């Protein structure tokens, strides 16, 4: 319990929520972050938190999930905030505006958010040039254990989804440590159908071919990001395809189109993906299942409702090598990053783990 954590949680964030609608608050958050207007993280990462996965060193396992920095404007500010890795996007091939406003809603009683942004994106070319301006800076960050992920989406009016993703691989693959084939946004019509076995195998074969065609030092890992709302059949199929094709990892999960019993927020019946605490254990269980179905051989980035060391460790023990958060930032602000890391370190020690690596999938070993 630092001074900052309580001040943000009790005073700063609630005031900011009281003054600004969620989307305006997000825009401001991105601006402040990009300008480095936040305390440089006091928490120095211990060796216990280092993870080697996806061909890279991660100095800590807590990343910022896709959707916070959709257009790659705040990457350096986000490392300053203490994230061990940054994922930008989703980025679509052509610029597009997304859905009409309002399209983001706070459920404070639930520590949740509902969003239906619809892939608002500056597009590949703008993001390409943004990353190019700091490409060597990123190379040094990556070498120092702070990798960069790029999450790829598809345009609303695209006729050929696989070609949209292929374009993303070719344009931003060379600038990324890993790419994410996001087939699980609930806010683009027909997108989640790309998670079906036949469609997925064809899509991912094309994506991997394009990736393999990049020069070695510009060749990223490829992960698939999946929904929390999959049937058992869907999960079996995804596991099979991912192993068959040698997909490098999974991101588990996106937001849910379900509305768990017990939501209190007035805005609970808004259309969109639900994030935050009501998603937490649904996500953890999806991690648990996907880890088992892939025999622990496919790295998982665990995401959904993380705002504490316990939340993080539950996902790690269920099978995640790394975790991400987003919605917690809306309620706790920047201090939540150091909080999660500090609490995670303490729990690892308490439960007899030498470090994060020892805890990955530990629940499955009884
Ligand atoms: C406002 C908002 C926008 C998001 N945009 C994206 C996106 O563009 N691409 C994506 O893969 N996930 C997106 N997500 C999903 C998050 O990356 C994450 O998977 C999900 O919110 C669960 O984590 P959380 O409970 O910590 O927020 C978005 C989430 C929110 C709340
Ligand atoms: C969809 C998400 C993003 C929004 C949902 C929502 O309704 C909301 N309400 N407040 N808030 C928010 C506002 C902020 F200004 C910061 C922030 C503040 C500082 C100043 O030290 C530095 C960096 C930051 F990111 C923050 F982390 C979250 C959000 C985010
Ligand atoms: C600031 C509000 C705090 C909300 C904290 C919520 C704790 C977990 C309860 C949500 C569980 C949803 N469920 C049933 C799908 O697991
Ligand atoms: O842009 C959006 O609406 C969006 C994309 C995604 O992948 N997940 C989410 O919750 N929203
Ligand atoms: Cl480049
Ligand atoms: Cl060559
Ligand atoms: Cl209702
Ligand atoms: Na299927
Ligand atoms: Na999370």
């Amino acid at each position: 319990a630092t001074g900052d954590e309580r001040f943000y949680a009790e005073h700063l964030m609630p005031t900011l929520q009281g003054l600004l609608d969620p989307e305006s608050a997000h825009r401001l958050a991105v601006r402040f972050t990009s300008l480095g207007l936040l305390p440089r993280a006091r928490f120095q990462d211990s060796d216990m938190l280092e993870v080697r996965v996806l061909g890279h060193k991660f100095r800590n396992p807590v990343g910022i999930a896709a959707g916070f920095d959709k257009h790659g404007e705040a990457v350096d500010g986000l490392y300053k905030m203490g994230f061990g890795f940054v994922e930008i996007g989703s980025v679509t091939p052509k610029p597009q505006e997304g859905n009409p406003r309002p399209r983001v809603f706070r459920l404070p009683e639930d520590q949740a958010v509902i969003n239906r942004y619809g892939f608002n994106s500056h597009g590949l070319s703008v993001v390409e040039h943004r990353l190019r301006a700091r490409q060597q800076k990123q190379a040094k960050l990556t070498e120092d254990g702070l990798p960069l992920g790029v999450n790829l989406g598809k345009n609303k009016t695209s006729v050929d989804a696989a070609e949209d993703y292929a374009e993303g691989v070719r344009v931003l693959g060379p600038l990324a440590d890993y790419l994410v084939v996001n087939v699980s946004s609930p806010n683009t019509a027909g997108l989640r159908s790309l998670q079906g076995k036949a469609e997925l195998r064809r899509l991912l074969t094309k994506v991997l071919q394009e990736r393999d065609g990049l020069r070695r030092v510009h060749r990223p890992a490829v992960l698939v990001k999946i929904a929390p709302d999959l049937t058992s059949q869907d999960k079996e199929d995804i596991a099979s395809v991912v192993k068959e094709l040698g997909i490098d990892g999974l991101i588990v999960t996106n937001t849910t189109v379900s509305r768990p019993a017990g939501l209190q927020g007035a805005l609970r019946s808004e259309t969109g993906g639900l994030s935050g605490k009501p998603l937490r254990d649904l996500s953890t269980q999806t991690i648990r299942e996907m880890y088992a179905l892939t025999q622990g051989r496919v790295p998982i980035i665990g995401v959904g409702g993380v705002s504490s060391g316990q939340d993080a460790l539950e996902k790690i023990r269920a099978g995640a090598s790394l975790v991400q958060l987003y919605t917690a930032l809306t309620f706790w602000g920047p201090p939540v990053v150091g909080k999660v890391k500090r609490e995670l370190e303490a729990l690892l020690k308490e439960q007899g783990f030498g470090g994060v690596t020892d805890a990955i999938g530990a629940d499955h070993r009884r």
